[PDB]
């Protein structure tokens, strides 16, 4: 079973420059929540990104050339990212943009968190179509002081 996890602010814009533009403290406890103690796949964009190994997770790295950092896995190919991962209930895409459009064919669930908020971004989620995904959850949270937007956690079933 493999999964996608992702943060999408309106138009499907999931970063800008390398970066997320909104820091919500409570997004990054819910991704963490769900992709703890479960493989994690992501590109090389988005481990820079991140650039630190993920704890708790198995990280697996996408990258077409040599890996740079010897506590993470490294892979060139998609099937190569998945084998890595074992024989495990769930895996996990946490991103970024390119590795989506790849991953989401397999992709039995989706983990949204759908953000009240007008961003400029250069990488965008890709276009599911509402009609092959099942709403199973939702949960709206209002702005807070560390959450500036509000904010719905969405899961979805193929
Ligand atoms: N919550 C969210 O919305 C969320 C989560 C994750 C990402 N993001 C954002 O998304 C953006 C990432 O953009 P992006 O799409 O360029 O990032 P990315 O998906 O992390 O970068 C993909 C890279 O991984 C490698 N790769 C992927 N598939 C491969 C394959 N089949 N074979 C070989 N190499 C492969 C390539 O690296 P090589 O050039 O080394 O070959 C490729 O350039 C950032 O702005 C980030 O902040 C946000
Ligand atoms: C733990 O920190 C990060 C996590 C992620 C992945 C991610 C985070 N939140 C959600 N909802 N989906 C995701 N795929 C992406 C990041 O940067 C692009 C992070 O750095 C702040
Ligand atoms: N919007 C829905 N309720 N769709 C039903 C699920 C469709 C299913 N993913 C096919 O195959």
């Amino acid at each position: 079973m493999i999964s996608l996890i992702a943060a999408l602010a309106v138009d499907r814009v999931i970063g800008m420059e390398n970066a997320m533009p909104w820091n919500l403290p409570a997004d990054l406890a819910w991704f963490k929540r769900n992709t703890l103690n479960k493989p994690v796949i992501m590109g090389r964009h988005t481990w820079e990104s991140i650039g630190r190994p993920l704890p708790g997770r198995k990280n697996i790295i996408l990258s077409s050339q040599p890996g740079t950092d010897d506590r993470v896995t490294w892979v060139k190919s998609v099937d190569e990212a998945i084998a890595a991962c074992g024989d495990v209930p769930e895996i996990m895409v946490i991103g970024g943009g390119r590795v989506y459009e790849q991953f989401l064919p397999k992709a039995q669930k989706l983990y949204l968190t759908h953000i009240d908020a007008e961003v400029e971004g250069d990488t965008h989620f890709p276009d599911y179509e509402p009609d092959d995904w099942e709403s199973v959850f939702s949960e709206f949270h209002d702005a807070d002081a560390q959450n500036s937007h509000s904010y719905c956690f969405e899961i979805l079933e193929r």
